[PDB]
C-alpha cells in the first residue's frame, strides 16, 4: 500500500520546515521525514549553539574590560559545564517548538531513513512503509567532512563541529585545522574560553574567499586575540599519546624549506575542511536523480532535479550553505508549486553573510576583485575606513573596526560592503537591503548619519 | 579697523565646524568664533562623555549576567572616579583633534564671545575687535533650561546635564525630572551604575512624542530595571537639608486626588525638562534678525535667517536637536554658498534617531498615528512582532525586543521603522537607508535574512 500526499519533504531542518509549512499554508497535504531531530543543523549542531557559545566567548572578552571601566575585576574561571547544560536545554525547547510548529499546521511527521524506490512513479520507503507526492523535495543536509585514514593516518583521533556541541569539558589545548568561517569561529570561541587555541591554515591568511580587506584584517585579529595561526601548513599524522594527541605538522612557506613540527599534548584536534551532502543512501540511482561528484544533488535556478516532480534546497546542493537561504529557496518553491507562480525562485547574488569572530564580519555582494572583473578596473571605485570603535576609548585592550564599499559605474552603485567591527553582526541587515534595492553611493551620503555609533561610518566615507 | 573674511562662523561646535571645513575645502578664506570648548557639546557635555557612561551602564548590566554564562559572579563596587578620569580625557583628546582639524584647513580660530554690531554690513565684535563677512553663520547652539525660582522655589539647588559630567562621585541616591530622551538616558545610566534612582514625569509614559510602542515599551523596561517611574508628578518645591535636599512633589493621577510626596535625602536632583538657544547675548536686535518666543533663530528651508548674508544652523534654531542635523544642514549651506548649487539643503525628513536607554531605541520615519493622519486609517497597515533575544536564553536577567513596521498605501511604502532591543543602536543606519531610498515591504521581505540575529526580524514580518 502507498500513502499519498500533495507534498513529500525528505529532512526536517531549515528548508525542509521552511518549505513544508508555507505550502501547507497553501492548502497541501503535506508530510516531513525527519531520522533524528526537528530543526536539523540550524537548532541542533549550527546557528543555535553556535551563537550561545559566541555570546559567551563576547561576554569572556569584555571582561577583560572590566577594571578598565571602574569595577573590580572579575578574576574567575569559566565553567564549561554550566553553560553546555543551559545550550541543551534550549535546544530541546527548540526541537519541541519546531515539533509543534509541524503539528498546528497539520503537517504529518514520519520518523525514519527515507530512501527512494525504484517505482517508475517517485515513491520514498520509511521504515518498510511506502509514501508518494507528485512533488518530492530533498532537504537532506550535510554533515563535516573528515580526512580519510588513507590520506592522514590518525585523522579519526580528531572531531568536527558535531563533536564540538559534544563537549563536556573545555579542552586545554585545541588545535583547529582550515581557514573558512567555521574554523575561525570555533578557533575565536576555543581561544576567548581560555583553550591555548592554534588554526592551521593552507595559506597566509583566513576567509581567503572574502574581500582580500577582511581576509587580512580576520587574521590579524586572531592573533591579537591570541590564537596561533600556522601559516602554510597542513596535518601529516596524528597519533594518540599518553596525554591527548600528538598532531605531525608540515609547514612549507614561500621562500623557506618545508620543515615538519611535532604538536604534543593536544586535548582537542579539530576538522573544519569542509562539508559533505547528506546522499549516500537516498538510493537516488533507482530513479536516476543527478550528482556532482562530491554527492551533491544538481539543479536548476528553479529548485529542480533532473527529474520531474523532484526538487531539492539547502546544504545538499551545496550553493550558498546558509540557513536563510534554505529557508527562502524552500518557501519560494512551495510558492511555485502550490501557488503556480511560475517565475518563484531565489535570487542567489546579494546574499548577506556574518561570520562571528571577534569583532563579527559583516559582508554582502561582491568583493573589490569580483567587481573590477565584472566591470572592468577603471569602472570601480572604492571607499574604505579603519577606526578604533570609541568603546575602546577607556580600554587597554582594542580592537579595529574596517569597513569597505565597493561602487560601479559613474553613478557609484554600491554593489558591495565589506566590514569587521563592533555591531557589524547587527548592522548588516539593512545595508543589505539598500543593496539589494540598486543603492548608490549617494543614496547612501543622502541618509543623516546616527551618532554616536560605528555605522555611521558607512553613510560618511570620502 | 575691520578683518574681512568669505565666511565667519559664529561657534565650534558640530554645525560650525561642519560648515566652517567644508567651505574652506570649496576655498572660502573662513573663520571660527569659539567662547569655549572646540566641539562644542557633541564633544564636551553631549553625545561623546554620555556615550563613553552608556557603555560604562552596559558593561555593568551584562556583569550581572556573568554567572550564568558560565563564570564566578564579579562581586564589585564602581568606581566613577575612575571612568571619570578617562572620559575627561578623551573629550581631551577630541578638543586637540578639533583644533587641529581647523588648523590644517586654513581656518583662523577666533577665541572669544561674537556679538553683531550695529554696522548696516553684519559685522561681529570679539574682545574688542570686529569681522565681517558677505555669509555669517550662527551656530552658537543651546544650554539645558531649568525652572525659575518663582515657579518652584530651591530649582537652582538641582543640576542639568552639564553638571552630570562635573559630578565627581556617584551620587547614593538621584532624582531625574523629564521624559525625553536626555531624562531617560541619565536616568538609566545612573540606575545602572548603583544610584537609587527615580524618574519624574508629567503624563503616564516617557517618550511620549515617539510611536506609541515605543513609549510604553520604554517606560515598562525603566521599571524592569530599577528605576522608580514617578508618574502624573511635578516637582513645587526643592529644600537644602542636613543629607542633600529634600524634593516637595505633587503626584495628580487621573481618577484619583493630588497628593504631596515629600522625597528625603536627594543626593543629585536633575532637571532634563528641556534646552534653551544660546541667542541672549548676541545683540541679534541691532540687525533686526528674527527670532521666536524662547530666542530661537528663525530660518528658511535654506537656513537663511530674515538677514541677507546671515544664517543659522543647529541647536539654536530649535528643530531636531542632534549633531548629524547640525552637521548636515552645514554642509549643504557650504555647498549653497561656495558651490553655487542653489538647491542644496537638508530634508529634514526620515532623520533617523536613536536612543541610549537599556536596551536602545531606535527610530526612523513616522509612527503609527502620524502616517494615519497623513495617508488615512484605511492606507496604512502595520506589521509588528516581540521577542526575547537569544542572548537572554541562559539568562535570569531579561530584556525585550520590539519592532514596527508603519506602511502606507496598496504597495505598502514603509514610513516608519520603530524598534528598542539589544543590537538596535547599530543595527538602524542600513534600514535608514532603505526608507530614505523608498522602500517598500516587498523590498525588505525580498532580502534574505542574516541568522542568527536580531535584525532578521524586521525584514521576516508577516
Ligand atoms: C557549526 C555550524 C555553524 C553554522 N553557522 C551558521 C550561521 O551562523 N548562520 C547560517 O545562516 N548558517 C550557519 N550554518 C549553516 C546552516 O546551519 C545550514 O546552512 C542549514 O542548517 C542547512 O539547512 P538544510 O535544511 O539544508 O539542512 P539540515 O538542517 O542539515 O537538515 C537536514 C535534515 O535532514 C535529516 N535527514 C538527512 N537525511 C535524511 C533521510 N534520508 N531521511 C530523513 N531525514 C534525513 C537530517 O537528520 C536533518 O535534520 C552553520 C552550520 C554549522 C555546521
Ligand atoms: C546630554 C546630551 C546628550 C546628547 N546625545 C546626543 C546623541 O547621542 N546623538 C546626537 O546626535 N545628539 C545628541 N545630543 C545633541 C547634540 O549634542 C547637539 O544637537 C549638537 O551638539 C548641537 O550642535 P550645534 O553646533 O548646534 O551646537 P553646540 O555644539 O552647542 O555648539 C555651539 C558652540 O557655540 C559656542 N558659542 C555659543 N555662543 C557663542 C558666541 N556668541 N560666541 C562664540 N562662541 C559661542 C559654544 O561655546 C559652543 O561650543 C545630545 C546633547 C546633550 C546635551
Ligand atoms: S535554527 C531554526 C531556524 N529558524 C530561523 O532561521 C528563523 C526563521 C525566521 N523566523 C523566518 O524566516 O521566519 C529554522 O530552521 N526555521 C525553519 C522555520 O520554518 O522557521
Ligand atoms: S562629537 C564631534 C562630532 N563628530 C561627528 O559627529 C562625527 C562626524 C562624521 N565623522 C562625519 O560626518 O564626517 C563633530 O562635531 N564633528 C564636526 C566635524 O567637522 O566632523
Ligand atoms: N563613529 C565611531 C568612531 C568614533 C568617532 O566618531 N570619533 C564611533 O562612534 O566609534
Ligand atoms: N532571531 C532572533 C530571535 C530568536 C529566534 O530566531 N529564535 C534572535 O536571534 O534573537
Amino acid at each position: 500500500a502507498v500513502a499519498s500526499y500533495d507534498y513529500l519533504v525528505i529532512g526536517g531542518g531549515s528548508g525542509g520546515l521552511a518549505s513544508a509549512r508555507r505550502a501547507a499554508e497553501l492548502g497541501a497535504r503535506a508530510a516531513v521525514v525527519e531520522s533524528h531531530k526537528l530543526g536539523g543543523t540550524c537548532v541542533n549542531v549550527g546557528c543555535v549553539p553556535k551563537k550561545v557559545m559566541w555570546n559567551t566567548a563576547v561576554h569572556s572578552e569584555f571582561m577583560h574590560d572590566h577594571a578598565d571601566y571602574g569595577f573590580p575585576s572579575c578574576e574567575g574561571k569559566f565553567n564549561w559545564r554550566v553553560i553546555k547544560e543551559k545550550r541543551d536545554a534550549y535546544v530541546s525547547r527548540l526541537n519541541a517548538i519546531y515539533q509543534n510548529n509541524l503539528t498546528k499546521s497539520h503537517i504529518e511527521i514520519i520518523r525514519g531513513h527515507a530512501a527512494f524506490t525504484s517505482d517508475p512513479k517517485p515513491t520514498i520507503e520509511v521504515s518498510g512503509k511506502k509514501y508518494t507526492a507528485p512533488h518530492i523535495l530533498i532537504a537532506t543536509g550535510g554533515m563535516p567532512s573528515t580526512p580519510h585514514e588513507s590520506q592522514i593516518p590518525g585523522a579519526s583521533l580528531g572531531i568536527t563541529s558535531d563533536g564540538f556541541f559534544q563537549l563536556e569539558e573545555l579542552p586545554g589545548r585545541s588545535v583547529i585545522v582550515g581557514a573558512g568561517y567555521i574554523a575561525v569561529e570555533m578557533a575565536g570561541i576555543l581561544s576567548a574560553l581560555g583553550s591555548k587555541t592554534s588554526l592551521m591554515i593552507r595559506h597566509d591568511k583566513v576567509l581567503r574567499s572574502f574581500d582580500s580587506m577582511i581576509s587580512t584584517n580576520c587574521t590579524e585579529e586572531l592573533e591579537n586575540a591570541g590564537v596561533e595561526v600556522l601559516k602554510f601548513s597542513q596535518v601529516k599524522e596524528v597519533k594518540k599519546t599518553l596525554s591527548g594527541l600528538e598532531v605531525s605538522m608540515v609547514t612549507a612557506v614561500p621562500g623557506r624549506l618545508p620543515v615538519m613540527t611535532m604538536i604534543p599534548d593536544v586535548d582537542c584536534l579539530l576538522w573544519a575542511i569542509g562539508r559533505v551532502p547528506n546522499t549516500k543512501d537516498l538510493s537516488l540511482n533507482k530513479l536516476g536523480i543527478q550528482t556532482d561528484d562530491k554527492g551533491h544533488i544538481i539543479v536548476d535556478e528553479f529548485q529542480n532535479t533532473n527529474v520531474k516532480g523532484i526538487y531539492a534546497v539547502g546544504d545538499v546542493c551545496g550553493k550558498a550553505l546558509l540557513t536563510p537561504v534554505a529557508i527562502a529557496a524552500g518557501r519560494k518553491l512551495a510558492h511555485r508549486l502550490f501557488e503556480y507562480k511560475e517565475d518563484s525562485k531565489l535570487d542567489y547574488n546579494n546574499i548577506p553573510t556574518v561570520v562571528f569572530s571577534h569583532p563579527p564580519i559583516g559582508t554582502v555582494g561582491l568583493t573589490e576583485d569580483e567587481a573590477i572583473h565584472k566591470y572592468g578596473i577603471e569602472n570601480v571605485k572604492t571607499y574604505s575606513t579603519s577606526f578604533t570603535p570609541m568603546y575602546h576609548a577607556v580600554t587597554k585592550r582594542k580592537t579595529k573596526c574596517v569597513m569597505k564599499m565597493v561602487c560601479a559605474n559613474k553613478e557609484e552603485k554600491v554593489v558591495g560592503i565589506h566590514m569587521q567591527g563592533l555591531g557589524c553582526d547587527e548592522m548588516l541587515q539593512g545595508f543589505a537591503v539598500a543593496v539589494k534595492m540598486g543603492a548608490t553611493k549617494a543614496d547612501f551620503d543622502n541618509t543623516v548619519a546616527i551618532h554616536p555609533t560605528s555605522s555611521e561610518e558607512l553613510v560618511t566615507l570620502r
